């Protein structure tokens, strides 16, 4: 009691938060502890399931419906005046069973970050990446594209591009049995990713870390990452641009828009202290700008603050791609989807399964 323990993934600005935390204490004389586990997404459900853990917790809203259905998260109640400070859509994202289960922090979406000093003009097509059709670049391709291949969230826009989909959205409801993970669209997208690899263009063991170091050092021209990545690049002295993602089979790459939400542990007896921290401190200009400077938020859910930095060009592009992708469901079976697809991508890329056997397997694990 009298001490907030907040969790926030490692790629987010945990140091920005902690600082805001100090601002709390310098006023309320309360200790806020910004920890940031590894796999906090999966630990949380397990630690709070036993009345233990973090007071407050951060994660892209797709994981909240689950926490909710199990009841590890307190129903939040800000007044309608506060609610209006935030764009409507973001509140919709933290809505489960007609009950707000989190505070919206910011909207994020992947983009194509390219090295302006190697590629003054980044491709407009995935199909150009392996075969560029321009002798000016051939002498350049260094690796052309490197991004994390371990998390399915990175491969999704490609798979989605020509028609893949998680759970079918039927105006207000998602038919949780109409899974579009194994179908031409998904097959076509994954097959391409496999060629990129089997055609020496990409390496199956690329994870966030490798791709980041690589693009940052300058040993690859292009990468795909969220707003959080921009920070290290700025302190890597790399000349980069953030643009719309390449189109696959003519259609655009549809990212999966995620809303960084900060919930409250039901098992926590510090709820009135969370509300004030999140409401009067973080969810403000000065507060969000604090977290933000550590590592960029994307389009912050706070209106006033979203507009000021709305003029930032990468925020503009982050919104362009977000605009083409679909915002992700917060239903409980999302977690089943990610685990099922991660595995699917891995075996596909790794060579352990055919594109079809791999995808039909994931599908089935989801519909089972
Ligand atoms: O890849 C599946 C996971 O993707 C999303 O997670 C993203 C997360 O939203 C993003 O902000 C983060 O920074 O990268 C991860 C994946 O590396 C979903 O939020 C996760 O819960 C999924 O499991």
């Amino acid at each position: 009691e009298g001490k907030l323990v907040i969790w926030i993934n490692g790629d987010k600005g945990y140091n920005g938060l902690a600082e805001v935390g100090k601002k709390f204490e310098k006023d309320t004389g309360i200790k806020v502890t910004v920890e940031h586990p590894d796999k906090l997404e999966e630990k949380f459900p397990q630690v709070a399931a036993t009345g233990d853990g973090p007071d407050i917790i951060f994660w892209a809203h797709d994981r909240f419906g689950g926490y909710a259905q199990s009841g590890l998260l307190a129903e939040i109640t800000p007044d309608k005046a506060f609610q209006d400070k935030l764009y409507p859509f973001t509140w919709d994202a933290v809505r489960y069973n007609g009950k707000l289960i989190a505070y919206p922090i910011a909207v994020e979406a992947l983009s194509l970050i390219y090295n302006k000093d190697l590629l003054p003009n980044p491709p407009k097509t995935w199909e150009e990446i392996p075969d560029p059709q321009d002798p000016r670049v051939r002498g350049l391709y260094k690796s052309a594209l490197m991004f994390n291949l371990q998390e399915p969230y990175f491969t999704w826009p490609l798979i989605a591009a020509d028609g893949g989909y998680a759970f079918k959205y039927e105006n207000g409801k998602y038919d949780i049995k109409d899974v579009g993970v194994d179908n031409a669209g998904a097959k076509a997208g994954l097959t391409f990713l496999v060629d990129l690899i089997k055609n020496k263009h990409m390496n199956a063991d690329t994870d966030y870390s490798i791709a980041e170091a690589a693009f940052n050092k300058g040993e690859t021209a292009m990468t795909i990452n969220g707003p959080w990545a921009w920070s290290n690049i700025d302190t890597s002295k790399v000349n980069y641009g953030v643009t719309v993602l390449p189109t696959f089979k003519g259609q655009p790459s549809k990212p999966f828009v995620g809303v960084l939400s900060a919930g409250i542990n039901a098992a926590s007896p510090n709820k009135e202290l969370a509300k004030e921290f999140l409401e009067n401190y973080l969810l403000t200009d000065e507060g969000l700008e604090a977290v933000n400077k550590d590592k960029p938020l994307g389009a912050v859910a706070l209106k006033s603050y979203e507009e000021e930095l709305a003029k930032d060009p990468r925020i503009a592009a982050t919104m362009e791609n977000a605009q083409k992708g679909e915002i992700m469901p917060n239903i409980p079976q999302m977690s089943a989807f990610w685990y099922a697809v991660r595995t699917a991508v891995i075996n596909a890329a790794s060579g352990r399964q055919t594109v079809d056997e791999a995808l039909k397997d994931a599908q089935t694990r989801i519909t089972k």
